[PDB]
Parts: C-alpha cells; structure tokens; sequence
C-alpha cells in the first residue's frame, strides 16, 4: 500500500487520470491528450486513404473532431485505445461477443480501465492484488482477486464498458510492494 503511483485527479481531466493510472504511472498530459486525441483523426484518414475516399469524402471527415477533445472531461475510450497502441500495448473490449463469455482471469491482466457512458475508471494491477482508481477517488481502491471477476461481473450488469490493456506495461514499484495490504 506504500508505493501505490496514483494521479489523484481533482477536475474535469479523465483522459489523464485514466491513463496516468493505466500506464502504472504518469506519463501524459491534457494537451498532449489532445495530441493523441488527433492520432485517431490521421490515423483513420490514412485508412480511408487505404481505400474508401470518393473526393471530398476525405475532407468531409477531416472537417470533424475525429477523436479531437474539446471538453476536457468526457474524453471517448479511442483515447486509451491509441495512446496505449503508441506505447506499444493492445486494448481488448470485455464486452465483446467471445472476450464478454470467453473467461478472461481479470486478476491475471495487467491492467484495464472501464468507462461508464462518458465517465473512467482505473482497474490496475499492484502486487497480488488490484486497485481501483476513480476519477473522484480519493485514492487507491481495494479488490481482492475474487472481488475483481465481482467487479467487472458488476460492471458488465450495471452498464460498463470495460477495457482490457494487453501487452506489458511500464511496471512501477507499486506492483512489487504490494505484498503488504493493510
């Protein structure tokens, strides 16, 4: 409980603490949010340049908030999506058809954040344990490994979409002292 890297978020700014919790770590900012908030807008432009442009149809996409945040509180799920992709990391849906019944041990990821509507919530792994971190929380958040498939049973019967981090993170030394609980 002593090394617990959490980014106490007191606003608006869900973006950055969902991901200054995800990556273990603060490792973003809003502006640069922002920055990968425009990657998607790009990033789908190059795709429809793949295939799938008549004329003004690449424009009359461009002309959008592709993923572009304004209100810096309801940031769109895409942005831990891609912001994680950049890093090197895969973002999986816990909702999805097979990933929803496919038997994912939540307690054996890494790390995966769920988004209620516009609103995030951290889920990381610490030690033997997990931690939730909310926009509001007052800081980390006990889950004992079984609480966890309660958490996210929860989530999935209360209207969340959950989204699992795949892939390694920047591990902390929260993880590694996390041996001690209360």
């Amino acid at each position: 409980m002593e090394s617990i890297f959490h980014e106490k978020q007191e606003g608006s700014l869900c973006a950055q603490h969902c991901l200054n919790n995800l990556l273990q770590g603060e490792y973003f900012s809003p502006v640069e949010l922002s920055s990968i908030a425009h990657q998607l807008d790009e990033e789908e432009r190059m795709r429809m340049a793949e295939g799938g442009v008549t004329s003004e149809d690449y424009r009359t996409f461009l002309q959008q908030p592709s993923g572009n945040m304004d209100d810096s509180g309801f940031f769109s799920i895409q942005v831990i999506s891609n912001a994680l992709k950049v890093w090197g990391l895969e973002l999986i849906l816990f909702n999805s058809p097979e990933y929803q019944r496919l038997r994912i041990d939540p307690i054996n990821e890494r790390s995966f954040i769920c988004n209620y509507k516009e609103h995030w919530f951290t889920v990381r792994k610490l030690g033997k344990q997990w931690f939730n971190l909310n926009s509001l929380l007052t800081g980390p958040e006990l889950i004992s490994d079984t609480y966890l498939a309660l958490f996210l049973a929860q989530l999935q019967q209360e209207g969340y979409s959950i989204f699992v981090v795949k892939g390694d993170l920047p591990d902390c030394e929260a993880d590694q002292l996390l041996q001690m609980i209360r």
